[PDB]
């Protein structure tokens, strides 16, 4: 019989469901997606182009959007990553 | 043509992959697993107990195994839940 107490360390991210409807969001659209963060770049909105790289806690992303259907942009996609209420 | 930065908040935690391995270490276990945090608790080493709830960067968790295989409690899942290089 044995007892210790731990901590936790796994890795933290996005889960592969939310990336689906990221695009979905986007599947509105027209224009074109463009997430850039630390340098780095992914094609676009694509699902695998996401769940390939990784994020943390108080980071941040850059969103683009050029075009007139640009409105799921900054209307859903900054709701959305707002998790407002 | 518009173009506005952004944050991110979407959710963070261990994906199912992950929690699938956690049980894979005990599988070769024989005494019994219990994870306690904020009070809460679950099954055990159940993956959709953990999946169920959530945890956060610098969160722990009370990781009790009594017996005698309790050895792959404190040998793996110690050194897995350490990521340890």
């Amino acid at each position: 019989m044995v007892q210790q107490k731990v901590e936790v360390r796994l890795k933290t991210g996005l889960q592969a469901r939310p990336a689906a409807l990221f695009v979905q969001e986007a599947n509105r659209f027209t224009s074109d997606v463009f997430l850039e963060k630390d340098g780095k770049k992914v094609n676009a909105k694509s699902i695998m182009g996401l769940m390939s790289l990784a994020v943390s806690t108080g980071t941040e992303v850059t969103l683009i959007a050029q075009g007139e259907d640009e409105q799921e942009a900054l209307e859903k996609l900054a709701a959305y990553v707002q998790e407002e209420v």
